[PDB]
């Protein structure tokens, strides 16, 4: 039937995102409501960048400094405030198009779909996860900053992610939108780095058992094995200790494949140790990591929105 | 900067999706203007596709017998025609959401974003490639035909693809708007298989230069080659032929990047004959074939709709 890495429907997400310019630097915002989020550093440039203080460079913001576009009209600015490291600009419309949301801080190891935008445009949607180094892989050019990431928990957009950085390294560092950095990263130009990437063993495990159900089965071994013996493998290879919550969160998939969570661990254990020997699963070469197990049973049953 | 496999945004393809049901099947139609078109496997049993005479299926069909759901709101069907392999269920209500569009047959080797969904609710959004034997490798489970697949080409969307039918073999084969198979595929329960699937050369050498862009330049080597002789290494290993054609498609790739098509192709020919030994290109194990030139040229660039 198949197995993809898909993003959320991003129609409602579309119509929040606009195009906000500071003096020479022109990034995205999202407009909910009466309000249009972005990012602080809009007011920086690129020489305030490496000591901002924020604080005092805002003092000096009129708001007619702040042009706020939507698509093609333009929006009215009657204040501005600072939330963190996002910049709340007030705006009279309200947003005829504002879905039903929330803001959450999402967890390492979950995913969200990201809406990329250029100048206040949508220019594609693709899925992310937030890894356990609090960065996220994904496609941010120039003009892509405010570009936000998303989930739809049912009737509600949840927001989780707004785009700011990019590391020296080639990920990307961002914020809630609530202005809180994901990990230790700050918004200023100077030596950062991501620290140690680990893979999302939880994730792995969600993903050979999406490719059992989708046919490829070649792994399936005859060993078994415990969580602590396991755990010492994984440890090896800079992969995430597997908790007890993390196999019952594999439960509704072990139940649905008939094969015991530790079972799958034996698995995953042979091929870290020996490798793939040229086969693939679910067409990779490589063990994927950004699937939770909630995108696998969403994607192996036929849930909407 | 990044490079990812994304789709376009779904928002304008979204307001575009119903439910249609006939007897015990459930499938997606898609609603524009006042007609809604699906696949026309839709009136058929599970007995009658072993050998189904459409048209004479046909004539036994009441509009009553077609019912139309657009999420919550149910459409009045004011008669039903047959074109090829799709149903054209005309309705009274115009679609007050239909977009700009046209309808295209896209070419083996393109790309589209599919919106996956399950009785007319949008569920996820992914890009796929028609693949040279016309196949394509997707995610529909029960419940996902009619799901369509789309470009927006500026401000039309360009529907290209409706879901159909799952070979034994795990991929995916389906119609143009007009209900022409891609493919010598028909919908009729027998034996049908894909044939050999090749890999599209142009796409992949795009692929290599969408990493040299990002950084990836391990695999650019002092070698130089002749399309004679690539093609020659190309054949072996189920490789599309490279013509003069895809090396001026590629120019806009050489020149931002610097580097000679066919120096390219002697680094695609060692990588083919050698092998990664364990390296990675923009983070796959493989060698990709899923991004035409305009896909690289659009994400390294910033085209917005
Ligand atoms: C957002 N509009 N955007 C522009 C952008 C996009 C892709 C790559 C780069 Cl290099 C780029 F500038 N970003 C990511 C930025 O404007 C940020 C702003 C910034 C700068 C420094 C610290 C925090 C935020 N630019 C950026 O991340 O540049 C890379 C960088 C990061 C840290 C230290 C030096 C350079
Ligand atoms: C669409 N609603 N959909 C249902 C579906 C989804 C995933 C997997 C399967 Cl097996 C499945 F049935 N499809 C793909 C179908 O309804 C088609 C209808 C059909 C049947 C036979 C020929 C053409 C079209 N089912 C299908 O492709 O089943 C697989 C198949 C194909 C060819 C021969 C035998 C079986």
């Amino acid at each position: 039937s198949g197995f993809r890495k898909m993003a959320f429907p991003s129609g409602k997400v579309e119509g929040c995102m606009v195009q906000v310019t500071c003096g020479t630097t022109t990034l995205n915002g999202l407009w909910l409501d009466d309000v249009v989020y972005c990012p602080r550093h809009v007011i920086c440039t690129s020489e305030d960048m490496l000591n901002p203080n924020y604080e005092d460079l805002l003092i000096r913001k009129s708001n007619h400094n702040f042009l706020v576009q939507a698509g093609n009209v333009q929006l009215r600015v009657i204040g501005h405030s600072m939330q963190n490291c996002v910049l709340k600009l007030k705006v009279d419309t309200a947003n005829p198009k504002t879905p039903k949301y929330k803001f959450v801080r999402i967890q390492p190891g979950q995913t969200f779909s990201v809406l990329a935008c250029y100048n206040g445009s949508p220019s594609g949607v693709y899925q992310c996860a937030m890894r356990p180094n609090f960065t996220i892989k994904g496609s941010f050019l120039n003009g892509s900053c405010g570009s936000v990431g998303f989930n739809i928990d049912y009737d509600c957009v949840s927001f989780c992610y707004m785009h700011h950085m990019e590391l020296p390294t080639g990920v990307h560092a961002g914020t809630d939108l609530e202005g809180n950095f994901y990990g230790p990263f700050v918004d200023r130009q100077t030596a950062q780095a991501a620290g140690t990437d680990t893979t999302i063993t939880v994730n792995v495990l969600a993903w050979l058992y999406a490719a059992v159900i989708n046919g490829d089965r070649w792994f399936l071994n005859r060993f078994t094995t415990t969580l602590n013996d396991f755990n010492l493998v994984a440890m090896k290879y800079n992969y995430e200790p597997l908790t007890q919550d993390h196999v019952d969160i594999l439960g509704p998939l072990s139940a649905q494949t008939g094969i015991a969570v530790l079972d799958m661990c034996a698995s995953l254990k042979e091929l870290l140790q020996n490798g793939m020997n040229g086969r693939t699963i679910l067409g990779s070469a490589l063990l994927e990591d950004e699937f939770t197990p909630f995108d696998v049973v969403r994607q192996c049953s036929g849930v909407t929105f």
